[PDB]
């Protein structure tokens, strides 16, 4: 940390040990096939984010296959921001909602999928993303360069007004190939949009 | 009429000038600027439907400028379009609906405004024409030929979702040139759409 006297009185030595140490026990963690609670991947993300290091956080995180999030407060939106903006290695993709659904706070998040290259997987299901939540998302799709392929949206609180957005980002963006929109209290508008 | 015994024993020397009188007497009504409730316009078309006679319903009823209708049953619909379909000196028209909505009814009346050329303006306010009324109107404005230049529809039970036909109509009809949707309960999403 920059300040005056908190680096040169410390050793680099250990600092350095400890620098592999944390970076092998993220592997640990990240492989550890059972349900460990505590250290979840949000808690990971946590410390990751305190990195503040371009070049570590980017092999550290290259050991994570598949990313799933569950978020609560705004600085939950961030933390989690920080770490997809670099995450080079991602395949699927899902977040949790259960209080920040407004344009103001979800477009920051969502602005970091569309410039992911390797993302190709979306879960959104099963969360209360409204239509005025629906529609930033379709505002990044419609972003070139996006390479989400499938996106899952079950169990949203999505309604009829909500097509006419969808309804673009498929006449503009040609890389999805399966889309998912079951358990949606859309009418016969919906589906004509 | 073609009955064999009704034609051969009355003379045409009455007839003849029977024509003339009652085309005399049509003009004679139609010019009646006060308000004589019982020769009603509809009352007239019932009279001019009963001709059956193609030129003698062209020189009559080309002493109507103005056409204001209100209909009640599907007699009074067919009554109507039989008048309509050959007004080759109509300007303004009005419909008024009392009870026949569904597109099955109103669409044979609606064709024959689309194949009108005289016809300029349209007074629909004050109706309780639905949606899937409003969706056969739009079905049959694109149509070709269609000379309708302003359209008045106050008050109507138009809702959101109507809104999707009317900007069809927009992009392929370049003669509208006054729209009015005044008294509608439509939200944010039918101005969007």
């Amino acid at each position: 940390e920059r300040t005056s006297y908190l680096e040169k009185k410390l050793s680099c030595k250990i600092s350095q040990q400890i620098r592999l140490e944390l970076l092998k026990w993220i592997e640990v963690k990240a492989k550890a096939k059972k349900l460990q609670i505590q250290p979840s991947q949000l808690e990971l993300f946590y410390c990751l984010y305190e990195m503040q290091e371009e070049d570590f956080v980017q092999r550290a995180m290259d050991y994570f296959p598949k990313i799933e999030i569950n978020l609560s407060t705004r600085m939950d939106h961030m933390v989690s921001s920080f770490c997809i903006e670099n995450c080079h290695r991602v395949e699927s993709l899902s977040l949790g909602f259960l209080h920040h659904l407004t344009s103001s706070f979800c477009r920051g998040l969502f602005s970091v999928l569309s410039t992911s290259q390797s993302l190709t997987e979306l879960d959104l299901s099963d969360n209360s993303l409204g239509d005025p939540g629906m529609r930033v998302l379709c505002e990044t799709l419609q972003h070139p360069g996006c390479n989400i392929r499938r996106l899952w949206l079950g169990r949203c609180g999505l309604s009829h007004e909500c097509c006419f957005d969808i309804s673009l980002v498929l006449s503009s963006n040609q890389k999805l190939v399966e889309l998912d929109l079951s358990d949606n209290a859309l009418g016969d508008f919906g589906i004509r949009l």
